[PDB]
């Protein structure tokens, strides 16, 4: 099935590209890199975990921004190809105020702003950190939404060539690929 987007009415007049560039600036870069992951501050977590789940979620260290990647996700940790997030990425949910986790049976955003679902992304372990799933999620972890933007743009054009990341959320809803949720 086609990409589906859920958005708070707050962003009715925003474009997707604008929202993704903005959220990524707010979330910033958690600096989850070689030599820089030494404690719990920038790891994120899996549900149920510890290294696999229906969700991977991460809160910013520069704001209350957070994201939840949904699907059937796996982290290789030390194992060849090391430090690869792979599997099925069905959704990316973006917003503020991450809640829950494995001990609650699920992550949720208290202020979920925009979600992209039916992404249909499936990256095998053999692609390693060159896999699209890895690049999309690691991009969000590291202050660069470009990979996600590229995938959303391709998915939108597959369903309706008039839509792109420069379309407004209300434009996407008019076209039948998005739906607004109450802001207040």
């Amino acid at each position: 099935m086609s990409i589906s987007i859920s958005y708070s009415t707050t962003y009715s007049g925003w474009t997707v590209a604008d929202y993704l560039a903005d959220w990524s600036a707010y979330f910033g870069d958690v600096n989850h890199r070689p030599g820089q992951v030494v404690d719990g501050s920038n790891t994120g977590g899996f549900n149920p975990g510890p290294f696999d789940g229906s969700q991977y979620a991460l809160k910013s260290t520069a704001s209350d921004a957070a994201f939840i990647a949904g699907g059937d996700l796996h982290y290789t940790l030390f194992s060849n190809p090391s430090h690869t997030l792979w599997g099925k990425l069905d959704s990316i949910a973006l917003g503020d105020t991450l809640t829950g986790g494995a001990s609650s049976g699920g992550y949720a955003l208290d202020s979920q702003e925009v979600s992209f679902s039916n992404l249909g992304l499936d990256s095998p372990i053999a692609q390693g950190r060159d896999g699209t799933v890895h690049k999309v999620v690691y991009g969000l972890m590291s202050g660069d939404s470009s990979a996600l933007q590229g995938q959303i743009d391709a998915l939108l054009k597959a369903v309706d060539p008039s839509l792109s990341i420069n379309s407004t959320f209300d434009q996407l809803a008019a076209a039948g690929v998005a739906h607004a949720t109450p802001a207040a």
